[PDB]
């Protein structure tokens, strides 16, 4: 049910890069990765944590729906797309940390820990600051654990309302055409070593879904586009996307 494919390493090496890609064929119920050890090593989730954070805020009513506007606080931050009003859709798309920090403060440590325990999310550990533990606290999750979480989400099995899960899957929409739909969430972990980039989600086909979770070493922000690029090359090699 798990199978290693060292050939994908060619795509990391081609870009002077290091990391892991994990795929899960939902229909056949089996998985593939270029590095079984790394696939199960636990990293900070960073902004991939916006998937559970969104689910929790929605189910608790911290966020009423995907249209509720979170007004820019007027602080001019380093990322231009952060210096504006957001809803849940745009906050997810632009990884607007300060919006989700407000969610986390509203959720609170007790509810947050209870929820992550209910989700079986990673090591279920929120130690650190209530509004940054997923970037520099004690929470950790592996690429394999990301897929297990993402499969519950896809099937509406997580303990939150089906409504919450449908809203978050809508907000995860990243790309779609006649050939496929990608629902995914990037992450960029820079506060604690090793600096890594993440991309987790799934590719929806006509008659199957391919879940994926990748992380890679990311010493500089200049290589952030490699998250999607290397993932897509793997997908093409496997004839999942054209
Ligand atoms: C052009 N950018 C956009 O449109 C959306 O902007 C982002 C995209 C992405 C992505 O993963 O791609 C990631 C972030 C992001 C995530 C976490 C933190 C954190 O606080 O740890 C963070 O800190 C500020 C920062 C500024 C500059 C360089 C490094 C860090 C930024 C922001």
């Amino acid at each position: 049910e798990w199978q290693e494919n060292k050939s994908w390493n060619a795509h990391f090496t081609e870009h002077k890069s290091q990391g892991v890609v994990v795929l899960w064929n939902e229909n056949k119920q089996q998985g593939f990765t270029n590095n079984l050890k790394r696939a199960n090593q636990a990293f900070l989730p960073a902004s991939t944590f916006k998937i559970p954070n969104s689910l929790i805020a929605l189910d608790l009513g911290v966020v009423k729906d995907e249209h509720q506007v979170f007004k820019w606080d007027g602080q001019t931050r380093d990322i231009a797309t952060w210096n504006r009003d957001h809803n849940l859709i745009t906050a997810m798309k632009y990884s607007v940390v300060p919006v989700y920090q407000e969610f986390a403060r509203q959720i609170g440590e007790a509810r947050m820990s209870k929820m992550l325990h209910a989700f079986d999310y990673g090591n279920e550990d929120i130690s650190g600051n209530v509004d940054s533990f997923w970037l520099d606290g004690g929470i950790r999750i592996s690429a394999t654990e990301q897929i297990s979480f993402l499969r519950k989400l896809y099937h509406n099995k997580l303990h939150v309302s089906e409504r919450s899960q449908r809203i978050v899957k809508q907000a995860m929409l990243t790309e779609a055409n006649g050939d496929y739909i990608i629902r995914a969430k990037t992450g960029y972990s820079t506060r604690i070593e090793p600096k890594i980039g993440w991309w987790v989600g799934w590719v929806e086909l006509d008659d199957n879904v391919w879940f994926f979770a990748m992380n890679m070493d990311m010493p500089t922000s200049d290589g952030l586009g490699l998250r999607q690029a290397i993932t897509k090359e793997v997908l093409k090699q496997e004839k999942i996307i054209p």
